[PDB]
């Protein structure tokens, strides 16, 4: 019925080689639901996905952007995904976003870069170019004169 | 046109090498004024394109940001925000990111705190450009996939 449109938005597409679930979600198949009226759609989604993952069960999330932006179908899909209970966030092994537009791609990779700490450490802040010579020698390095003014 | 691609090379270029003779690329932060002279163009896009040309898919390298000036913006925060939104590989293959600014804490304070408050949940994420790039982590033979990704 109505329910015969959710299992065109959230499957267990398969299982990893560690024999734990993968959960596929297509961010584009919500316009199926602008035609019903009266449905809350997010509690019903929460109910749906709850029946797909046991509570102490590790899984994997895969989203299909595919002509959705952060202002529609992906912004709403994830923001939903953040309001879930904590165990869903603790049990994921990884979450994969696939094939969105440029704005969403640069916006996504930005927040992971903030999140991923192993990357934010290779930074080292120097007061002037004089101090860089310790790490990268200035005997290499052709530079414009502006870095010496 | 050509003056554009030349300004791009003046903004971000190859500085030199180290050991094991890996590229050390240099980005000058005072040098985004060269693009004010232009009208309609998506700078950040072609800047990503230019950096893609400068270093290939897997190549260890060091990055250096020159932000020692002052005034109404030094655009270190602007070039960093641009750097943070670049392809994941460009984040892994970095040896180090040296950043030449004196009062740098007055700039990276907001970012530092955003990293502090980022939950481990958002850390396990990863974007992939197309469906083919999944294969390494999860095998697709194991999965039934919708007609959207097919012909």
């Amino acid at each position: 019925e109505f329910e015969h449109d959710l299992e065109r938005l959230c499957f267990i597409g398969g299982y990893d080689n560690d024999n734990d679930k993968v959960i596929v979600v297509v961010t584009k198949n919500l316009e199926l639901f602008k035609k019903y009226d009266d449905i809350n759609l997010i509690k019903e989604a929460y109910n749906h996905v709850h029946k797909l993952i046991q509570k102490d069960e590790r899984y994997t999330a895969v989203f299909f952007a595919h002509d959705s932006t952060v202002f529609s179908y992906l912004g709403l899909s994830l923001k939903a995904y953040y309001g879930m209970d904590y165990y869903l966030h603790k049990n994921v092994k990884a979450v994969y976003v696939i094939h969105t537009d440029w704005m969403s791609k640069v916006a996504i990779r930005t927040l992971l870069s903030i999140a991923s700490p192993k990357f934010t450490r290779k930074f080292r802040y120097l007061n002037s170019i004089s101090d860089l010579n310790k790490y990268i020698p200035l005997s290499h390095l052709k530079l414009p004169p502006i870095v010496y003014e």
